[PDB]
This record gives structure tokens, C-alpha cells and sequence, in this order.
């Protein structure tokens, strides 16, 4: 690079994201010239946190990984960012336990007068291929190809079809978005500034079973986003389908020699440090008219480990008091333990 490292130091005054709160002159100077084997840089990692000083509805991380090696090469920034975002989980000293045994959720039925729908998602990355911030068009097509091939192996109620977004009409896309089945077009500046809207919709698509109760998003926010959902509040069956579907998807992918990005410190590796560990967001849509307008609601959400979101997701506000309520933490606690903290965390919200 053409200047001293410090000449490139970003202006982060009035930036309220984890990256800006952890970046120091020392860390920046030490990492500016380091690169991953695929050539991903620190400036690319942090660009979204530099360009986006806030967000209208949620606290942001302000950095993304371009590849698996980003988390090693830029550990001096990612590690304190991970600790800050995940309430003390420290990948330098701790390890993460994966647990997808659905039987340990023995009771799971919400009051259907208040809770409209129930959903469990995670993400998975394929090792050897760059993540969405950095992937070339050929890497991204390869991800689609590896995913497509594996998912044709799914049987029974998990049988489904892949739909390329390039071959889907605007009318069919918008329908699926309005019915909470398909991702929005990446217009969010968090995503665009991280390089995650490049070449859209090339190699993006949705795979789903006929009932739309097991869905997989390909190459939007991650390589894959694996989703289980339905109308109502039966979290116990939703999670049994999630665990069964996910274990099979893994086996089908592993059958051809691909591995998921994973290590013992970070659990499953994904684009954004907010989705590390389990990557798991178990949630419901809930009509909480009285509980929402109360001034102490934000304190009850942060203490119960839950996040608030709009009816149309992270970038929207609530409509008709219908709030998206799900677990805030994703690493340090297992998938089982996180589902349990959503079953309990909603019932406090249904009573209160
Ligand atoms: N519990 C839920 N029930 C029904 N739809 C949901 C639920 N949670 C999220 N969604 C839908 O998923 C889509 C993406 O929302 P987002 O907040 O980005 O969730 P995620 O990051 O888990 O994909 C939106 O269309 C949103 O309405």
C-alpha cells in the first residue's frame, strides 16, 4: 500500500456499531497490510461499519468476513467484536457446543390467540469457497451447484424444487416476499456496502418443499440459510423438522466431499459475526398490543436475551402491533438451549 497504515485510519466519530467501538489505531496499523489467501483485506471487512454509522431498528456489527480465513487473519478485530456482540463469549478462551437433538424440546406449543407464526433459521457455509462479500461470479455459481445437487437427495415431506431468481417473474418474487417465504432484494446499505448485492440475482434462488415449511435460501446473505416455519405456534414440531432437515442436508453435502465452515471456537462460520456459533434465530410473530406500548419493554427484552424486529423483518417497522420476537444470542449456547430460551422467553411475553 502507498501510504503509512495510519494515513488510512477511518473516521468513526458518531458510529454506533461493534466494529467502531473495538477498532484502535494499533489494531488498524497491525492489520491494514495483512491479506487472506484469496486476497480479502481489512478495509473490505470493515467497509460496511465505516459507511453505516447506525441503523434505524437494531445494533449492527459493522464488519463481515470475506472467507473462512478472515476470522483467523483479522482475529485481533473479530475477537473483541465477537465478545461485544455476543454478551461476553470470547473465542480466544471459550469453545462452542453444537446440539441439534430435537427430542430435548419435549413441550413446545404457544397460545395461538397472540402468536401468529413460528420460524427457526440458521446458515451454513461451504468450505473452500469465498463468502458473499468476496465471492466471484464463478464461486457463487459453484455454491449454487453444490447446494442444488445435494437438495435433490431430500425425500418425503422434505422433497422440494429449486427456483432460480433469474427465472422467477417479479410477480412470483413479490408474492413469496409478502408471504414471508423469500428474501427481499438486497437494497439495505449494510448489505450493499459489504459487497453482498454484486451480480444480483445471478446464482441466487430459493429451494422449498410443497407446504413451504422447509425452505433454503441460496447465495443471498450466506451460502445457505436453512429455514423451518409454519402458521401457528408449535415450536416443538418446527424444530424437529429443522433438526431433521438440517442433518440430512449436511449428510447429502458431505456425500460429495464438501465440508461446512466450522471450528471449535466459532462454531459454524458465516458472513456476519452476529450469526456465528449456531447461526440460529428461533422466533415468532406475536400480537402484543399492551406489552409493546409500555416504556419498560426494551429492558424486559435485553434481560430475557430477546431481540425486537418489524413484521417484515430486520429492515422494517411493526404493523398492527405484530412484533417479530426471537433469541438475541447465537454462540455460547447450543441450538437446543436457544430454542428453550425462546419457548420460555415468549411465554413471559404472552403473560406480560
Ligand atoms: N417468526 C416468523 N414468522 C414468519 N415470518 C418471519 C418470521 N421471522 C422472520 N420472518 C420473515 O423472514 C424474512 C426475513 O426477515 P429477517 O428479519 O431478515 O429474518 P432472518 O435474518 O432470520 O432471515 C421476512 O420476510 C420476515 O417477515
Amino acid at each position: 500500500r502507498l501510504f503509512p497504515p495510519s494515513a488510512d485510519y477511518p473516521d468513526l466519530r458518531k458510529h454506533n456499531n461493534c466494529m467502531a467501538e473495538c477498532l484502535t489505531p494499533a489494531i488498524y496499523a497491525k492489520l491494514r497490510n495483512k491479506v487472506t489467501p484469496n486476497g480479502y483485506t481489512l478495509d473490505q471487512c470493515i467497509q460496511t461499519g465505516v459507511d453505516n454509522p447506525g441503523h434505524p431498528f437494531i445494533k449492527t456489527v459493522g464488519m463481515v468476513a470475506g472467507d473462512e480465513e478472515s476470522y483467523e487473519v483479522f482475529a485481533d478485530l473479530f475477537d473483541p467484536v465477537i465478545k461485544l456482540r455476543h454478551n461476553g463469549y470470547d473465542p480466544r478462551v471459550m469453545k462452542h457446543t453444537t446440539d441439534l437433538d430435537a427430542s430435548k424440546i419435549t413441550q413446545g406449543q404457544f397460545d395461538e390467540h397472540y402468536v401468529l407464526s413460528s420460524r427457526v433459521r440458521t446458515g451454513r457455509s461451504i468450505r473452500g469457497l469465498s463468502l458473499p462479500p468476496a465471492c466471484t461470479r464463478a464461486e457463487r455459481r459453484e455454491v449454487e451447484n453444490v447446494a442444488i445437487t445435494a437438495l435433490e437427495g431430500l425425500k418425503g415431506d422434505l422433497a422440494g424444487r429449486y427456483y432460480k431468481l433469474s427465472e422467477m417473474t417479479e410477480q412470483d418474487q413479490q408474492r413469496l416476499i409478502d408471504d414471508h417465504f423469500l428474501f427481499d432484494k438486497p437494497v439495505s446499505p449494510l448489505l450493499t456496502c459489504a459487497g453482498m448485492a454484486r451480480d444480483w440475482p445471478d446464482a441466487r434462488g430459493i429451494w422449498h418443499n410443497y407446504d413451504k415449511t422447509f425452505l433454503i435460501w441460496i447465495n443471498e446473505e450466506d451460502h445457505t440459510r436453512v429455514i423451518s416455519m409454519e402458521k401457528g405456534g408449535n415450536m416443538k414440531r418446527v424444530f424437529e423438522r429443522f433438526c431433521r432437515g438440517l442433518k440430512e442436508v449436511e449428510r447429502l453435502i458431505q456425500e460429495r466431499g464438501w465440508e461446512f465452515m466450522w471450528n471449535e471456537r466459532l462454531g459454524y462460520i458465516l458472513t456476519c459475526p452476529s450469526n456465528l456459533g449456531t447461526g440460529l434465530r428461533a422466533g415468532v410473530h406475536v400480537r402484543i398490543p399492551k406489552l409493546s406500548k409500555d416504556p419498560r419493554f426494551s429492558k424486559i427484552l435485553e434481560n430475557l436475551r430477546l431481540q425486537k424486529r418489524g413484521t417484515g423483518g430486520v429492515d422494517t417497522a411493526a404493523v398492527a402491533d405484530v412484533y417479530d420476537i426471537s433469541n438475541i444470542d447465537r454462540i455460547g449456547r447450543s441450538e437446543v438451549e436457544l430454542v428453550q430460551i425462546v419457548i420460555d422467553g415468549v411465554n413471559y411475553l404472552v403473560d406480560c
